[PDB]
């Protein structure tokens, strides 16, 4: 069993917090830093027992803290983590991503960001406030290069990430811990913990141990433009009478292997089941697989480029082709207002609004990475479909190359779609969340004791 009390709440629970604010922040003086770190850390780092734990012995916001690169040297700790991608920083690493950096934010466009804190509370008065204090005991000591507020979005489209669509259902867990949810991925702890069991990199140092890779991207949504694409492209039934209304949320279904209710279409290909999509025990309980289905050639519950089948092809898994190394915790927070009357009417957006997208694992490259690079703006993938059978991008996340998409129209595999790009990249940066104890004796050492 794991030690909760030493690994970051955000990891393997999310803090779960309505206001989620990222603090993204420069090292100026790395004894004054330390300094603070040494009493801050065991003060105020929320722990995944915490979370967990009584109600009584929660603060009134949680607290995460992780290092880039850039932000080990600045502290005087080596990289001997052996995560090409993170030593490499997402700056560098953008061309593999698909990314233009021309739309990235400033700030991350190089290695001058050293880490970031994570704070979630109820009230974005109070992650204010804990930015405030951090303000006020680092001082000089650091520069606040970014500071991000994201929100749950309001009423019943909380849960929901901006294009309308419930979010947070599927994410991996461990054994042992709780008891997984019917299609819940069970994965060895070393696939999101550094130094744990089955760990791909078995010669991860010790200080290492409970820890994880935090993949940040700022990823803006044009949801207007979204809304108004599906609505001119809306698919039919063979039957023949589906409303426009009815043909583009079933095209927007086909897009993301859900329905904006949560239901998987691989369960209800047909029409929204606003029960299943909300129910914990049912809303995951799927694999691509049905009676009398060819899972190399039937697109007709799910396409095969569906975001949801490109980033999680558990059909590949469960047929044994590769393991569970490629599973990920995601724990982002949508970010920006609710649509305008004018947005919508204009169809066009004039306000900045997407998610604030966070991805936990313990490889970078086996996760946030490949699932973007090697499935997501793979046109070939996935592999192992009829030979002739055309796939594309994901024509949410996919990039890099012209996004035409295939197999979004169930009556007809063939049919190409070119979807605007509706999710655009403002950049962000790889950091490695250290275990509690690893933040106060490696990050905050402030003697000189040899080893
Ligand atoms: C604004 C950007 C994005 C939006 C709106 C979005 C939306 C969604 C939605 C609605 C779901 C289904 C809910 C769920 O299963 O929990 C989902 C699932 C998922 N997404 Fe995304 N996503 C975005 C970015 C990304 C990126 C950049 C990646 C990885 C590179 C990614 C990987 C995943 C994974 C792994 C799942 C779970 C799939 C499964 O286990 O079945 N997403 N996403």
């Amino acid at each position: 069993s794991l030690p909760f009390e030493n690994i970051q709440g955000d990891i393997l629970v999310g803090m779960k917090k309505d206001k989620e604010k990222f603090v993204f922040f420069h090292i100026n003086n790395a004894t004054a830093f330390k300094s603070v770190l040494k009493t801050y850390a065991p003060a105020n780092i929320t722990s995944v027992a915490t979370i967990i734990g009584p109600v009584a012995n929660q603060p009134l916001a949680f607290v995460n803290l992780a290092f880039s690169h850039a932000g080990f040297g600045a502290l005087n700790v080596t990289d001997d983590l052996q995560d090409t991608a993170f030593s490499d920083g997402q700056f560098k690493d953008s061309p593999n991503l698909g990314d233009d950096t021309s739309t990235w934010e400033e700030a991350f466009k190089g290695t001058n960001v050293d880490g970031v804190f994570l704070i979630g509370s109820n009230d974005e008065s109070i992650t204010a406030q804990y930015r405030d204090d951090l303000n006020a005991k680092f001082g000089d000591a650091w520069t606040i290069v970014y500071d991000l507020d994201s929100a749950a979005r309001p009423g019943n489209e909380k849960g929901h990430e901006h294009f309308g669509y419930l979010d947070g259902i599927s994410n991996p867990t461990i054994p042992g811990f709780g008891t997984p949810h019917p299609g819940q991925a069970v994965v060895d702890p070393g696939i999101i913990f550094t130094g744990r069991s089955k760990d791909p990199v078995m010669n991860r140092p010790s200080w290492a141990l409970d820890g994880s890779f935090l993949v940040f991207r700022k990823l803006k949504q044009l949801v207007p433009e979204f809304n108004k694409y599906v609505l001119d492209n809306a698919l039919q039934n063979q039957a023949g009478n589906l409303t426009v209304e009815e043909g583009a949320e079933l095209l927007g279904s086909r897009m993301f292997g859900r329905w904006k209710s949560g239901a998987p279409i691989d369960l209800s290909p047909d029409f929204d089941d606003p029960a299943l999509g909300n129910d914990i025990e049912r809303n995951n309980n799927f694999n691509y697989s049905h009676p009398g289905s060819d899972l190399a050639t039937d697109q007709t519950r799910c396409p095969f480029t569906a975001h949801i089948r490109k980033t999680n092809p558990r059909d590949l898994e469960g047929q044994g082709l590769f393991g569970d190394t490629f599973h990920a915790i995601r724990a982002g927070t949508p970010y920006g207002p609710e649509v305008t009357d004018y947005e919508a009417s204009s169809n066009t957006t004039t306000i900045d609004r997407g998610l604030a997208f966070v991805e936990y694992q313990s490889v970078i490259g086996n996760g946030f990475r490949f699932q973007q690079q090697a499935w997501a703006n793979n046109p070939r993938f996935p592999f192992s479909k009829g030979p002739s059978i055309q796939l594309g991008l994901d024509p949410v996340i996919g990039q890099g190359s012209p996004r035409e998409t295939f197999g979004l129209d169930p009556r007809n595999a063939s049919e190409s779609f070119t979807v605007p790009q509706v999710i655009i990249s403002n950049g962000g940066e790889y950091f490695f969340s250290p275990s509690i104890t690893a933040i106060v004796e490696k990050f905050a050492a402030l003697e000189h004791h040899h080893h």
